[PDB]
């Protein structure tokens, strides 16, 4: 109708449950709808053309982030599972929602955006590259980064580069960016069982990264060492070598006592 | 229609499942409906204009508390899980409910109110600041404060101030306010296992 509405494009790996007429939300308020959808000339991607009303043209910014809320999903959580249903229109047909940053220039003239598959995936953060030893108990979008007992990061990407090199990418919230400096150790904590203080939640979570802040020039890449090598890789540590004619029943976990 | 009805505004982080025509309840009795909704000039907040009928104008007070009942939620509880459905209109479209204090002046002329997301969040209480050592096993809106074995408080807010300072805020019911004095110790109890007296509920609750 050319009523001053704003037409924008979203690039997605697939269309998903979104169809023509599915709504677009800001603070769960309908401010637009999907005008059309098509496939790119390259067969990999789908371009969804959406339209935002004239009143809400200034809502869309350059830094605005879009995610898809479609269908109904039930998640079972440890030590208590909660399933909540809020939108029935998104259950029946699907919808798109977007978040607008406070300080950004407005977007116009068919500006392209990336359609994230979930709000957690569309959460803002900083990418950190991790050189993991192995991915035996690491799950993408499920392993957190606990600092002082609170989750401040999330391992989102996990890959196996050739040569058997397990690598990963983790999104960290902006609050702990200043804590990522030189000689900062990001190690993995195995789930241990304590008879005096049993932690069923910690047992069920499994592998969990731990952040040990340091000082120096900020860095975006880290090498993850296990808890066995956590003491060895400390910034200050006295490393010693001792030779013997026999092992004397001493393994690689025995503690030195003074 | 200007039939003597009372128009009031509710500020929320988001509109939620509430739409135009969704009902407003007092003691689960329909006494009004959502007239309109809009966004604040600041993009953070949503103002929902609701209208209460002429008969129930005196029900709304200055201290009245509003919460949102929308959709259907199923909660699994330890040692037995119960899921109850009561309202289907709130399931389909959503609704707002409000509680009116006994001793408060009536509200009028577009008085603003805060729309809590749940009845538990809208529960009245006293805020207590806690300087926690760590939040390893502490969950917001899930860790209670047990006194004499009975829950009298609820840790509702949990933050990490810079410098690695884990802090929190806990809502306590008015009965135990007089018990919060000097040299009063609020400590954390780890879930211990006793062979003679096994407590599976205490083991599952955690901190």
């Amino acid at each position: 109708l050319d009523n001053g509405d704003l037409m924008i494009h979203l690039q997605a790996p697939d269309l998903g449950s979104l169809n023509s007429g599915s709504l677009v939300y800001f603070r769960k308020i309908p401010v637009g709808k999907v005008y059309d959808y098509a496939i790119n000339p390259n067969k990999q991607g789908v371009v969804i053309d959406v339209l935002i009303e004239r009143r809400f043209t200034d809502l869309v910014k350059k830094g605005s982030r879009f995610w898809n809320v479609s269908g109904v999903d039930a998640n079972v959580s440890i030590s208590g599972a909660k399933v909540k249903l809020e939108s029935l229109a998104a259950l029946v047909n699907g919808a798109i929602a977007f978040d607008s940053p406070e300080e950004s220039k407005p977007a116009e003239a068919e500006d392209t955006f990336g359609l994230y598959e979930d709000l957690a995936h569309s959460q803002r953060g900083v990418i950190i590259k991790l050189e993991l030893p192995s991915g035996a108990g690491l799950t993408a979008d499920s392993t957190p980064l606990m600092y002082q007992g609170l989750e401040v990061g999330q391992l989102t990407k996990l890959d196996l580069n050739p040569g058997g090199k397990v690598t990963g990418e983790m999104t960290v919230d902006p609050s702990v960016v200043t804590l990522l400096r030189e000689n900062t150790r990001i190690e993995l904590r195995n789930p241990k069982l304590s008879l005096s203080d049993a932690n069923l939640s910690a047992l069920l979570t499994g592998k969990t990264f731990e952040l040990v802040p340091g000082d120096g020039e900020p860095r975006k890449e880290f090498v993850v060492v296990p808890g066995e090598k956590a003491l060895l890789h400390e910034p200050d540590v006295l490393t010693l070598t001792l030779t013997a004619p026999e092992s004397y029943g001493i393994d690689a976990g025995q503690p030195l006592i003074l």
